[PDB]
């Protein structure tokens, strides 16, 4: 008896920019992360994508790699600056990567899932406005455009954004992301430009109504407690929900932003973007939704810098990015979409992992047993959403491999694979091997 169908998609998951290298190859131009890396401090210790995990050159290696584990979809993006290099030209050898990265998956079994836009905003975008020029949703949809004619007959799986809350609200609100603003009113039409390109590239993916093709989004969602039962904590929790949950799964499921985050956002910034015919776009019908899952957030009443609510460490076991181990919530998580948004819609965990510091051994292994304690611990919550009647397709642990992790660098490693990035040598971590046996087995 299968704790996980036949049917169930076991999975990983990288991003362009950090895997793939070659980064001013075959016509590449910069992306905002390129700039970003090279501008003094916003990346620790100065690393870039330059090289990464040279993914661009070895994915015939990396792709029979992932078939000798067993698995049976790869979640990857497409680097917006290979397709249109420069705003308007089309550059075929940059589609020619991924049509041979496509045709590698397909003959060694494994379902492509595309991620069309994964933070690498080309930089003549950005020169332009980028995500705060409007004109950007035409731009976004030529693009998307593009990667449906071309691609769609191999790709049938198709996510248009990856995490917007980290495009939005951390890229320009706090700062820490590419292009590195601190504008709260930026950041929100940010995040509503984000959504109308979305939506943009549906209303696209319908019209071309392709054989057999779906199309979603993928969120980084999280559960939000109070630090105590205080009425102060309970507001402080509110603005913290609607801050990293709300304020897009409301316009996405809903079509319209959550109200009372309208009304708080509007003490501090413009909030005069809304309109109906915009949130129409964006209010589409969707074929799955992804979810990121990492961690809650305990928050608790006061104001530091972002809004009026202060996260804060309840003490308990985290990882090396500093987050709590908290497993439960992936399952409070599923279900509330379950129950508020998303009914019987299927959904996808489109990243879920662990930062620790791993150490190849003298014979060669990794034994990163906390990644698979904590590989363990989710899963389990996954087999209990489907126990309890959760419509879960599949589950993609990030990261195949280690990687270029932002602004952090390469000094959080949350593969699965380890890469000693001097010779680019792939070593499976203990994880590795337990991700290949829970896929032969299907229990838990
Ligand atoms: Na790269
Ligand atoms: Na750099
Ligand atoms: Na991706
Ligand atoms: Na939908």
């Amino acid at each position: 008896m299968k704790d996980f169908s036949k049917d169930f998609l076991f999975g990983v998951a990288t991003a362009s920019y950090q895997v793939e290298g070659a980064y001013n190859e075959d016509g590449r131009t910069m992306s905002i992360w390129d700039t970003f890396s090279r501008q003094d401090g916003k990346v620790y210790k100065s690393h870039n994508g330059d090289v990464a995990c040279d993914h661009y050159h070895l994915y015939k290696d990396d792709v029979k790699m992932m078939k000798d584990l067993g698995i049976e979809a790869y979640r990857f993006s497409i680097a917006w600056p290979r397709i249109f290099p420069a705003k308007g030209q089309y550059n075929p050898k940059g589609m020619d990567f991924y049509k041979r990265l496509t045709d590698e998956l397909l003959k060694n079994d494994i379902k492509p899932f595309a991620t069309i836009y994964h933070w690498d905003l080309p930089q003549w975008a950005d020169d332009l406005g980028g995500w705060l020029n409007r004109e950007i949703v035409e731009w976004y949809g030529e693009y998307a455009e593009k990667l449906f004619s071309e691609l769609g007959g191999y790709i049938k799986n198709w996510i248009t954004l990856n995490e917007p809350w980290c495009s939005s609200f951390l890229s320009y609100f706090i700062g820490e992301h590419a292009p590195g603003h601190k504008d709260l009113g930026e950041a929100l039409l940010v995040s509503h430009n984000l959504l109308l390109s979305h939506g943009k590239a549906v209303e696209i993916f319908r019209g071309l109504n392709l054989d057999d093709s779906k199309i979603g989004i993928t969120l980084n969602l999280n559960e939000v407690f109070p630090a105590s039962d205080s009425d102060d904590d309970k507001v402080a929790a509110q603005i913290a929900d609607g801050f990293q949950n709300r304020w897009f799964l409301d316009p996405l499921f809903k079509g319209k932003y959550p109200q009372d985050m309208v009304e708080y956002f509007g003490k501090y910034a413009k909030v005069d973007f809304i309109n109906d015919e915009d949130l129409k776009l964006i209010s589409q019908k969707l074929d799955f939704l992804g979810v990121n899952y990492y961690t809650r957030a305990v928050v608790q009443k006061g104001n530091d810098g972002l809004l009026d609510a202060v996260q804060i460490d309840p003490g308990n076991e985290r990882t090396e990015m500093g987050w709590e181990i908290y497993p439960e919530s992936l399952y409070n998580i599923l279900m509330r979409l379950k129950r508020e948004y998303t009914y019987d819609m299927p959904l996808y965990i489109t990243e879920n992992g662990a930062a620790f510091n791993d150490v190849v051994e003298d014979d060669g292994r990794v034994h990163d047993e906390k990644r698979v304690e904590f590989l363990k611990q989710h899963f389990k919550e996954a087999k209990r959403f489907l126990n309890d009647g959760g419509n879960l397709k599949g589950y993609f642990v990030w990261s195949l491999m280690d990687n270029f992790e932002w602004a952090h660098g390469y000094s959080k490693r949350f593969g699965i694979v380890y890469v000693d990035y001097e010779t680019e040598k792939r070593i499976l971590k203990d994880s590795a091997l337990w991700y290949k046996d829970l896929i032969s087995t299907r229990t838990i």
